[PDB]
Formats: structure tokens, sequence, C-alpha cells
């Protein structure tokens, strides 16, 4: 006889693997993708194998477990989701094996933009969600620094948020503008974009 144990093994359809000398430790996958992960176990007899998502506010000693037949299988990872799952490997002999790895879901939402104007000024205010955070590129068919253009995450925000203010009016420059937003293509995600029609 011989006590389990438990070692946590990607598979799937995973983008990035961050690991170390003593286990895997982070899962990351697009959301939406296939999310797979392998529950090696070793002692005699053969250990039964359990998985869980630690969801709720009691401790370890009430988490639901669930026998599981080794490989966890979610498709169609959704953003909430994400977290930390915890294997355990329990055979009867000395004490259970409990091993865990954070899966991180990462994804790129359509952004939002809402203008508002006061004298004359534009404060163009785009936000959006993702993870990790996303990168905002001001454009007007052509990408905008800093002719009076000023470009500033604003005092209150519900979540990523990027304003620019126009202040001077010139006649030409009154078309389109772009909030383009970026996770620099992690994971395979393409960017997004919003424009704004200014009159």
């Amino acid at each position: 006889y011989a006590p389990a144990q438990a070692q946590i093994v990607h598979a799937g359809q995973a983008c990035v693997v961050k690991e170390d000398n003593i286990s895997e430790r982070v899962y990351t996958i697009r959301e939406g993708d296939t999310l797979m992960l392998q529950c090696l176990v070793t002692g005699h007899p053969r250990p039964q194998v359990r998985w869980t998502k630690t969801a709720g506010s009691a401790s370890d000693k009430f988490q639901e477990t669930s026998v599981f037949n080794e490989t966890l299988r979610i498709e169609r990872i959704a953003r909430t989701q994400g977290g930390r799952y915890y294997c355990k490997a329990e055979n009867g002999v000395g004490v259970p094996a409990i091993k865990s790895i954070r899966v991180d879901v990462q994804y790129l939402d359509e952004p939002m933009l809402t203008v508002h104007q006061t004298v004359k000024t534009v404060f163009l205010r785009c936000t959006v969600n993702s993870n990790p955070p996303a990168r905002f590129i001001w454009k007007r068919g052509s990408d905008t620094l800093s002719n009076g253009v000023d470009i500033y995450e604003p005092l209150y925000t519900q979540g990523e948020t990027k304003v620019l203010k126009l202040k001077n009016l010139r006649p030409q420059d009154y078309a389109s503008y772009t909030c383009q937003v970026s996770v620099r293509n992690v994971c395979g995600i393409p960017d997004k974009a919003i424009t704004f029609r200014l009159t």
C-alpha cells in the first residue's frame, strides 16, 4: 500500500501555461475555448480523483468536491469559470493529496463609446471589459497623440476607461474618431474598435 499523490497536467486549448519546479501554476485559455486538466495520480490502491471550484465563502472543510475520473473538461469556457481548481486524490492510505491550478480566462469585449460636449470642447469616453487589461488606441483614420489632444483616464470610472478630449474645433478635423482596444493579440484575441462620427 502507498499514499496517494496528485499531479495536474494541462491539456486542451490553453494558450499559455506557467509552471515551476513543484507543479503547474497557471492555465491561460481564451473565453469560449475548451479547458482540459489532467490529474495524474500514484499510490496503491489506485486513488480516487476529485475536482472542485472554490466558489463560495465557506472554507475548504465545506466545499463540494465530486468524483470526476481524472480529466476535467469545460467546453466553451466562460470568463466567470476562471479561478482556482483543486484536484484531490485519495485511496484511504495516509492523508489525501490535494493540488490546485489557477485558470485565467482571457477575452476582449467590443468597447462602448459615449460623447459629451460643453462650451467648444468634446469628450469621447471609451470603456471596455477585458482580461488582460487592454490598450486604448485613438484614431482619426490615422493614429493620434499629443494638437491640443488630451488622452487620459478620467476621475470616475466603472472599469477600463479612456477619454479623448478635443479642445478646439477647427473646420478640418470634424469627422470620424475611433477607439480601438487591444490586448496585443494574446491568446489570438484580435482587436476591436468603435467609431464616432463627429458633426
